[PDB]
């Protein structure tokens, strides 16, 4: 049954720098906000840090060989600002730039297209000391960083992502206190959210300028399918607020030059530090929109989250180890919504995947049928989306291998490749072996 | 017959270092956590900082002369750890030590007894980067600082206070995000609360050892009178939780070696990082208990404060510009409770005062009848406490002069002396002139 994807479809896997690289003091790297945050009691559920991680800084070539086994034609990673500009600004760290040159050279040598994320949450601590995301001066700082690295890599890297998951950077970082730098303030989150958008917009012309005609760039948004727990007006309203908060807070500014009004009013409109011309910057044209999709979230009115006055409900269904509902149809729905409402020239699924408890068998294999079924359903939903004329150009599985899952530490494994953290051994999981077939087939089954 | 106080009663005024000193970069001083926190948008209501304050670092002699006008025989101030040990630990900054030597010498020369607070919220930023209050290593850091300064000043300073308002340092700093360092987490607040108590206990033997037979030391607790909004069980329980949170959380450990059990259970007892021997340390005997009293707080069951599940009610009555209820009877009730329940050998009111909108009249005077009436009622309540056999030894008005009121900035004026921040001119207010008679009469006119 030829459920084949388009002939140039990009099949990849995704990682982020602090999640896999380790080697946190190597070669002039300065501490990121995450290096500092992991020190805080209760911040990381298993008490771990990203100090070693997958040790990908040293093991990249081996990982690239794994990718060859996987059959991917694309690889999404992030570049660590602390390696490039350890003082946050000013002097370029040659050694740091050199790592990414070696990585990109190795990828292209193996026929793997590099998709580079500029910012995936690891701002140098020294830069955050000067300009936290709630401080407008952060925009120029991120742009300087973008300029340095893009000038060095634009000859080899064609696809760039500006910032990964604005909602996470702003809300979790500054609103819920769950991610670095670990603050919890509604105003700080809204300021951070606005400045992330501004940084994305100011960065785009820089990327295009340091590139060539082939250069493509966009932002990466986390989106999930949102449902109301019931038909009650309070629940419909709760769902609508959460949807505006999670899914529309960035998309509407990016495409329509406005924040969702009802949520804006509810917050207090003056808390967003919009200045004249900001929306013109924010709406700067992009080549694509990248989407990170994981789950359906079902909402009712309540007090669990005091800021939005909502509670979360779990419909009967299948759940991952992250307590996230498995809802493959949600991916189709999100792609369709973006395509009908904003009409981006191209879409990419830059992240999709699942965490389940994995064990290594006596045979030395990792049998993960739940994760495989998860991936299968979502790939199917993406295939349906393409058949419906949605311009989905690629799909990147989160993640290549198990890694530091932020506040959950190393306890939640998202990889299609298992990592034994005692020895750094990599074992391709059953889902990974299956994926090796999908990529070569292009794709299902 | 006159309501005369005891013949040796200490009448004073109080300040803190960051609130009055200014000169934040002078003579080797490093940034405190408050210098950093003032940079945060929304942190300070009027957008101000403590960079200049009352410029007391330069103007201390002038201020001391004002104290003489006021007739005080005692002065409560705090010492800045950032001046003494700018690197947080290690090298003593002799210029910093020198300011406090000159301050104390000048005070004793005028017959004013110094009452010195070791920690009034200004940890050096560099030290906080190593040991925040939630990190147990903070205890030895504070003890080192205590040791250095007590050796230099113990020959002239007899009365020492270890830490000012544990509840503020831990809850406002780490639990509500309102004070530096601006974090909002239940676990972090409880760890901080416990470590402040431990710092107090470890500090006491150091202060005693560096001193002589005259040396007296204690902690300073903020306490307010708490009332339930009604007789409903939900309201009583809410009031109980708040009382335990605000008034008993520190006092019960200090005197009985335990935290209030019901609130402890409510929080989750594992969050307090109690280790063996800690309570033996926390209960180390003190010479006195210092009390900071301002208001009556009325509580009902509610979801406004989600951590305690309480709401606040304003009974019909008189309110200051801080929106705090004026209830002088509360002061007597608090003193009586401490005296009956814990029997401290001595008590001091280390802070009591009020903020009202002040204006300078055309005649160049500040007529503040509401602040005057506030002070009169509370002084009367203190007089009643002494007649009841409570061993109240002194009363310090907050504050000598208008100053940086933390999160409210300079907009809230607590002084009995007005400060025109445009010129640094000091105008003794009417309440201050009135107080000048109380001290000299040693009781209420
Ligand atoms: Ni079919
Ligand atoms: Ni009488
Ligand atoms: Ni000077
Ligand atoms: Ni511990």
């Amino acid at each position: 049954e030829p459920h084949r994807f388009p002939p140039d479809f990009q099949w990849g896997v995704a990682t982020s720098s602090y999640q896999i690289e380790g080697a946190v003091e190597a070669d002039g790297r300065s501490p990121s906000i995450w290096d500092t945050f992991c020190a805080r009691p209760g911040a990381i559920a298993d008490g771990s840090t990203g100090a070693i991680a997958n040790d990908h800084y040293h093991r990249y070539r081996e990982d690239i060989a794994i990718m060859k086994q996987l059959g991917v034609n694309a690889y999404r990673f992030s570049i660590a600002w602390p390696r490039i500009l350890p003082d946050g600004r000013g002097r370029v760290n040659q050694a740091g730039v050199d790592f990414y040159e070696r990585l990109v050279d190795s990828l292209l040598e193996q026929g793997i297209e590099p998709y580079a994320t500029l910012y995936h949450w690891d701002m140098p601590q020294v830069q955050h000391d000067r300009t936290p995301w709630y401080d407008r001066g952060v925009v120029d700082a991120f742009v300087e960083y973008t300029d340095v690295i893009t000038r060095r890599l634009s000859d080899r890297v064609k696809y760039w992502m500006t910032l990964n998951e604005p909602w996470v950077i702003s809300f979790l970082g500054y609103g819920a206190g769950e991610h670095a730098p670990g603050l919890r303030d509604k105003e700080l989150y809204l300021r951070a959210a606005h400045h992330v958008l501004l940084a994305h917009g100011k960065a785009m012309p820089v990327i295009r300028a340091n590139g060539n005609a082939q250069t493509k760039a966009g932002i990466v948004l986390n989106l999930n399918w949102v449902n109301a727990a019931s038909d009650s007006p309070e629940d419909q309203a709760a769902a609508r607020r959460y949807d505006q908060f999670f899914n529309r807070w960035f998309a509407e500014p990016l495409y329509n030059g406005r924040y969702p009004e009802e949520l804006l009013e509810w917050y207090g409109r003056d808390l967003v530090p919009v200045q004249p011309g900001d929306f013109d910057i924010i709406t700067t044209p992009t080549d694509f929109l990248a989407v990170n999709y994981y789950a359906r979230t079902t909402v009712k009115a309540g007090s669990t989250d005091p800021m939005l006055q909502v509670d979360f409900v779990r419909p009967p269904g299948e759940y991952t180890a992250m307590d996230w509902e498995v809802y493959p149809q949600g991916l189709y729905n999100i792609l369709n919504w973006l395509h009908t409402d904003y009409a981006p020239p191209a879409l990419y699924v830059t992240e999709n995947g699942a965490a389940y408890d994995d064990q290594v068998s006596a045979a030395g294999e990792v049998d993960d049928p739940q994760r495989l079924a998860y991936l299968e359903g979502h790939f199917e939903a993406a295939y349906r989306a393409i058949q419906a004329g949605i311009p989905l150009k690629g799909y990147f599985v989160w993640s290549l291998m198990d890694n530091f899952e932020w506040g959950r530490g190393f306890e939640k494994r998202f990889g299609i490749v298992f990592v034994d953290y005692a020895t750094q051994q990599r074992i391709i999981k059953r889902s990974g072996k299956w994926f090796s077939q999908v990529t070569r087939a292009n794709g299902l089954p």
